């Protein structure tokens, strides 16, 4: 709606965090609230994270390509559940670190950096700069429940102070071997650590899960089904309705329920088989009491939930086929529209996976710093279609030889891509492929 | 749900684990709580761990290539059983063990890597670091109830704690030959345990099952099967109802029945067969009392339940075309939907399997000893199209010969993948047949 | 679902059996208590074991590769029935013996390898070693009647400890000629039992039946459909209803019933030819009782329970396109699914397959002990595509000449493969065509 330009009050940051928990037992259909409603969570944070994939670090130095590609090759994985993460929870936060432990489980390592995450409830407080707003120091804070190798229990309230300048621990409670209490200072004047924020606003200090558009209605789903399944438990089975003379002399004759009200006060049962046959008198009915429908039109309500959850989270129709089976009909036909969702949700997180990159780059001179996020194929490519053009492309080319030598400045570029469409293979997540079969070639030459 | 900045527990990792006895209950169907509604856990599980196949290990290496190729090829279908266990449990271990027993079975074998499996439950606690979080010994523990060759039954309980620097053993009962009591030293300064960890989640310890999700939702069409089941038993045939005069003479003249309130009492069944005549007063009456329908509602529940079930998992349709038929036609174009799947499947297990190769090359110098997982291919690819593209990125070469030698690199790692994608029969799990074809005709030449 | 980390009880292994008789009927519809609902279970377990085929043992060593030939073209049949009885009763046991006996039968064959089936129910226990979990004594028993050459009969109840130091026999009865009593040495240190275990577990001594999961909804769907089939029976033709001014009358004067009471105590029925007239006083009436339906709601409840036994069995849907024909329409379609379940399938026998091979190597040096196994082709190829292919590899190669002569390598590996997939006749189990060909063909040359 409008309103005048006066009578508005002051804007305010919003330090609100997104009720993780809550989250996660949404994600897991635990929340006794929404298990009837919140099935739908899961496919459509999981389709939105697998569609997206990973990124594909980029850079034109080659001492600095080498050394992505070793960090993705280490930690594909870890960046899936990234993004997963993010996209569940609002806020995921990876911590670099770099170790030089000699252990003998990795004697080709002497250094490693390692993508450590962060639970978004181990950080208490995020210290931001008040003018640029980038953290200053980062407030994490974990209770640390574990065993000895013998036989005793521990315990340790640990916190840590994560600045650019240095890193403050202590520990309220038993001895950490690994944790050296007090200041230390930080080797680099930056703090290593990465906040992933999903669906990012300049109002908002924390990320917002992609649950949060959806909750309501999923609490409404739950409600609707579980009114339905308890209708349709307390009246889908027809009573059999009894006119009886006398209904006590009945029972004692039929059942042996001499005392019927001690039989109803101690829930008694009368057992049924189903091939029964009545014998009343004239004056007796016997008819069956039953519902048209016991869950009246709480279907069409769901219908129109779910499509109001379809609506709000984007997804595509065919990731919720069995609801609608037109959609499996043609999913390449609807692909546009997830591709369309990918490239504004990849977004969202690519600056944090540039500064991730600048970050292992620096832990680890560089002509350059800057990286550009590659992702692997939502609508993946025909690698005939593109060996069919590559050659159109070759026999434009050759001909009217007045246009000069920038022919080859295209070609090359044309092979590279296809070179990078070839080796980066649609159903592996990342291009790890990509990277291990040019070192294999390297090697074997 | 939102919520403030404050007011927010301290964070702590939770330590429970999934009911391994009851996930593999509800996997068999054996639950008397889960047994009409606990039919959609195997195709589910089972339809998600073959469609991941096993990890194809690489590494530029050729002795270790040689090495994992050996290791695929003794233990392809444990892998393959370890992807199924830990979807079904949550968590799967997996304990190598190297051992030089001679024994006229395997004469060429004399050392031999051994890929046991470690139950969950035999896992009674994971020390971890309280740093680093890896763990730093495992709390094995088993009731070993054999028999002996002679005649003898055999008790004996069993608990071993596996340290990276050491393993001890103590067995409480009959002596087991074996196994030697007491500490020995650990030959590899790792534990050489693997822990496979479905869904594996920041703020947790242990995986979680596939079943996690669907589990209440199986519950609840459990329950409405059930009671449809019980409620069509009751009342699916109709009741024959007599309006007689006197319905003892009636009884006793018919059926011969002189003592009805006996003839009750005992559970007396009235025979009779479909042809029969009723010859009746003018007074009396003869009726069948009928339900419209048994079931109500229960249909569309189930109905609701099902896509519920459907949507948690993520199943593609096609998997359960029995319920929508719809879903049968065009596969292929559901197949994008289960590459989704495999691919964010996949990455919960290629960081294991990288750290068990790496322990398989430790146990059995080598240049290096990072291994890069392929995987089988979900939607396969036709070889036809491959070798269409492969002409057509030919004859697109050799032409514009400005681009120097670098169509080498392209075409020979073209031909590599190109050969892998022939070797790698698309119907057998692993790529047993590649390697042993190589083999071969390296012996035939 | 989940539950602490403590208040878990101690692993132990379950050396529960499958009740091999029980399986057996239902396979063969000879239970009483499943005959309406056991129809099932032949399509399920007959199309898992025929769309798996028969192991294809390969080895690189030639000697190793014909003796593997002459025993799959002795057993092939053998070897499938072995699937079958592993999918059906959950536990196969093989036994390989070697006999030198002269007969004029096989003149040919002085000595020969025997794929002899032991009986799930022969093996009264399995001693394993407590440690390695590996079988050190079978502990046979059979109970042995039968009939002389001449007219007596015979009983004997035979126990036979197999071991790997030697093998016990000990009869208690009749004299059995062929088996000498006592203890006798085991040429080969090794058991020559193989055990095949279907759906083997960890936490499981013997295998599970296909048949286990689907049992509770077969005795379901045999009550549904028995309920169903005596209700049709009772009320599903009409009853008329005459309502007489005097019954006992017209029944003396229309069928000469002089004492009905006695007419119904034996059971005497009223012959009527369906071309009957009713002639009646005003006073009186004559109706048809009739059921709208005798069955109500059990052929939904019979649906659904189908289903769930499609769901459970994860059988494709056109073994069962008589229920639903849309399957039939597009059995090329669903074969993927086939696919599937069949590629996980046989990877838990083939480590079985493997250690036959082995053995029956052994029983028969070479340069190599471990067998790959092929398998036949489940959505078979096309030999003309591949031969397209081929032509496209050609034309592909002997262009751009830098490449190197591995072009030999590759051309020579997919003609190896070509002339697998055709020689290898589709339609026929196993490969015996192939080396019965390759036989003819060094034979006649």
């Amino acid at each position: 709606m409008r309103m005048s330009s006066g009578n508005i009050g002051v804007y305010k940051l919003d330090d609100s965090r997104v009720d993780y928990e809550l989250a996660r037992e949404l994600y897991q259909n635990k929340n006794a609230n929404y298990k009837l409603g919140s099935s739908f969570v899961r496919p459509i944070v999981n389709s939105t994270t697998g569609f997206m994939g990973v990124p594909h670090f980029q850079i034109e130095d080659e001492e600095a390509q080498y050394i992505l590609d070793e960090f993705v090759l280490d930690n594909t994985s870890k960046m899936l559940k990234t993004h997963t993460d993010s996209l569940k929870q609002g806020d995921c936060y990876i911590w670099i670190t770099r170790e030089e432990r000699e252990n003998p489980l990795y004697p080709d390592k002497k250094v490693r950096l390692i993508y450590n995450f962060i639970s978004p409830e181990e950080v208490k407080e995020i210290i931001l700069d008040p003018t640029t707003k980038e953290p200053i120091a980062y407030i994490l804070e974990s209770q640390n429940e574990w065993t000895d190798l013998g036989e005793n229990k521990r315990k340790a309230k640990v916190k840590q102070i994560i600045t650019a300048e240095s890193r403050f621990v202590e520990v309220e409670g038993d001895k950490i071997e690994g944790l050296e209490e007090g200041e230390t200072p930080n080797v680099w004047g930056f703090i290593p650590i990465i906040h992933f924020k999903n669906e990012a606003d300049e109002t908002l200090k924390y990320g917002q899960s992609d649950i949060e558009p959806i909750e309501p209605l999923l609490k409404a789903y739950h409600d609707v089904m579980l009114h339905a399944l308890k209708g349709s438990k307390m009246h889908s089975t027809p009573k059999l309705k009894l006119k009886l003379t006398d209904v006590a002399s009945f029972l004692a004759h039929n059942f042996g329920v001499e005392d019927p009200v001690k039989f109803a006060k101690e829930g008694g049962k009368i057992n049924l088989d189903g091939h029964e046959i009545l014998f009343l008198n004239k004056d007796e009915e016997a008819e069956f009491v039953e519902v048209k429908s016991a869950i009246g039109d709480a279907k069409e309500l769901l219908k129109l939930l779910f499509y109001c959850i379809v609506d709000v989270s984007e997804t595509p129709e065919f990731i919720f086929g069995v609801h609608t089976p037109s959609a499996l009909a043609s999913v390449k036909e609807q692909m546009p529209i997830m591709v369309n969702k990918i490239r504004r949700k990849r977004e969202q997180f690519t600056n944090s996976w540039q500064l991730l990159a600048r970050m292992v780059l620096i832990m680890s001179k560089y002509s350059s710093y800057d990286v550009t996020i590659g992702w692997d194929e939502v609508n993946p490519r025909d690698d005939k279609e593109l060996a069919e053009t590559l050659e159109k492309v070759c026999c434009a080319l050759d001909k009217a030889l007045e246009g000069g030598f920038i022919s080859e400045e295209s070609t090359v570029n044309f092979l590279a891509q296809y070179i990078d469409t070839m080796s980066n293979y649609i159903s592996d997540d990342p291009e790890r492929e990509g990277e291990r079969e040019k070192i294999i070639k390297t090697k074997m030459l």
